[PDB]
């Protein structure tokens, strides 16, 4: 007997469907914006000069002020490793007053690189006639945060910042829940001196002008794409709670339906997704209900075939910020999935196609920012069960950056995935190209497909002279090797012209597109692309 899912391609456009509608759901959760605060006004190669009257130094130490524990110092020794560390050997050299200021200058930058924006380095100088360079560190911590404006729970502060009154302030800190807050607020925070009776020496309050965002939003959209000849027609409802347990939370639901004229099928598809910060950490939940229906509802012949059956998905997922800047953010992240799937013929299950599984992901995702580009991108380890230990690599890269173009703005964007299987894969494991989603230019009603594959989108955007227009062109390109693959049907390029447009609440986007180098398996046609998308 021959197996067949004859539904295994509306179940591959359904996964990358979900891959890019969950890239959107990430990608609306405001970053804090970009900057450069280390900033070196004086480049530190040599710290100590040639002086008038200097003193030799033989100790640089760290000395607590009146009331520090040394478990409060520990934390900056750094400080001190740094001034030792430098390769003009400080330690032993004549020390004047121009040197010691610089020295003071980059031990003061060195606390402004980790973070310790309202700290400030001291010199003990009553010491340095016994040749003992003695610095100590004015700790600057936080005294109150202030909610100026908008409403927030108690328990909204302490989950979304990991931070809390008395704590030392730390940039790092300040922006991850800065970060948690804009999810659900617009956020404007400032650091003022703490005042008392008329100021509070070693203290900052946290001043935070909230206003809460939109609670509830929708998100209507249609979309028809195909050949001259056939095509498929998608309608979405999406809809985005804001805040609604009031936890910093985001709760996201979607419902599709879409028509292929390319496999003759019907397909509905339900999604909900639930997202809570807690300070660095963060906490997701998602879970898909996929059906589809295929076959002619009332055939010539009198024997109507159907092949319909569901698909069901649950994941959770764990990311802690490891590592940030004001211009990188690095995360580990963690997923549980598990999967089930079934099919059937008339209304009869077809047993061999019962599908079970289960799995954990382990990845690291960055992003990094210079000037006005973004690069961002991930790397995953996917492990999952059936009913064996069959380990897969994925790889994401986005780069955007803006540009001039015969003197008018423009825009440069790349996205780059990857797949790399080290064994065997089932069919729906696959790495898949043709489309919309993995080289534009292509119906998919054929894919080539490997164990292992990657493809690179490339586009460019410029503005219209009609203002909230920007006219693009896109060059794509798909790669597949490995095992289930055949050579000489392992490439695609296919290219695409178009144009987007937003009118008040109201977005366009429409494409004509044609595929440039295919296999002789692959038509190589003129596709279309009309869509249309409302918020409110
Ligand atoms: C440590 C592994 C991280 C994940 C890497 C997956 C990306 C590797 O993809 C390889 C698939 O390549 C298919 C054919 O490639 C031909 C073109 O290659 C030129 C660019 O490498």
């Amino acid at each position: 007997s021959m197996i067949e899912d004859v539904s295994l391609p509306s179940q591959v456009l359904q996964d990358q469907r979900l891959k890019e509608l969950n890239q959107q759901l990430q990608d609306q959760l405001a970053q804090q914006t970009p900057y450069q605060n280390t900033k070196p006004l004086q480049d530190f190669k040599h710290l100590v000069v040639e002086e008038s009257p200097c003193v030799t130094v033989k100790e640089i130490s760290l000395i607590p002020l009146i009331g520090q524990s040394e478990s409060d110092l520990q934390q900056f020794n750094f400080v001190i490793k740094a001034i030792k560390k430098h390769p003009q050997n400080i330690l032993g050299k004549c020390i004047g007053t121009q040197s010691l200021h610089n020295i003071v200058n980059y031990a003061q930058n060195e606390l402004l690189k980790k973070g310790f924006i309202t700290s400030q380095i001291v010199v003990s100088p009553q010491d340095l006639n016994h040749g003992n360079l003695n610095l100590s560190i004015q700790i600057g911590r936080l005294n109150k945060i202030v909610i100026q404006e908008g409403k927030i729970s108690s328990l909204q502060l302490k989950t979304g910042l990991p931070f809390k009154a008395g704590d030392i302030v730390n940039l790092k800190r300040l922006d991850q829940g800065l970060e948690n807050l804009k999810r659900v607020y617009a956020v404007d925070m400032q650091i003022t001196p703490a005042t008392a009776q008329k100021e509070l020496t070693g203290y900052s309050d946290l001043i935070l002008k909230l206003q809460a965002l939109q609670k509830v939003n929708f998100n209507l959209s249609v979309d028809d794409s195909g050949n001259q000849d056939t095509g498929t027609y998608m309608g979405n409802i999406g809809i985005g709670i804001n805040n609604p347990f009031h936890l910093n939370d985001i709760l996201s639901l979607n419902v599709s339906h879409s028509l292929d004229d390319f496999h003759e099928s019907l397909n509905r598809s339900y999604f909900i997704s639930y997202q809570l910060p807690v300070g660095y950490y963060d906490l997701g939940f998602s879970y898909n209900d996929y059906q589809y229906r295929q076959g002619t509802v009332a055939p010539e012949s009198g024997y109507p075939v159907i092949y319909h059956g569901n698909s069901q998905q649950a994941n959770l997922n764990l990311s802690r910020v490891i590592s940030r800047s004001g211009q990188h953010k690095t995360s580990v992240y963690g997923k549980l999935y598990h999967k089930e799937s079934q099919s059937f013929l008339n209304d009869i299950e077809i047993n061999v196609l019962h599908r079970k599984t289960s799995g954990w992901n382990l990845g690291v995702q960055h992003r990094q920012y210079l000037g006005n580009a973004v690069l961002d991108g991930s790397i995953d380890y996917r492990r999952g069960m059936g009913v064996s230990r069959a380990p897969l690599w994925s790889a994401d890269l986005r780069y955007t950056t803006p540009f001039l173009l015969l003197d008018k703005p423009a825009q440069y964007r790349l996205n780059w995935r990857g797949q790399y299987a080290p064994k065997i894969l089932v069919p729906n494991d696959r790495f898949y190209i043709g489309g919309r989603y993995s080289v534009r230019g292509f119906d998919g009603e054929l894919m080539l497909s490997g164990d292992n594959g990657q493809y690179v989108q490339q586009e460019i955007s410029l503005n219209a002279p009609i203002p909230n227009t920007q006219f693009y062109m896109a060059v794509d390109q798909g790669w597949v090797n490995g095992r289930n693959s055949i050579p000489g049907q392992r490439y695609l390029l296919g290219s695409v012209l178009g144009l987007r447009t937003y009118q008040n609440s109201f977005y366009l986007d429409a494409f004509t597109g044609r595929g440039l180098i295919a296999p002789d398996s692959i038509k190589k046609d003129w596709v279309t692309g009309f869509s249309i998308n409302l918020s409110y």
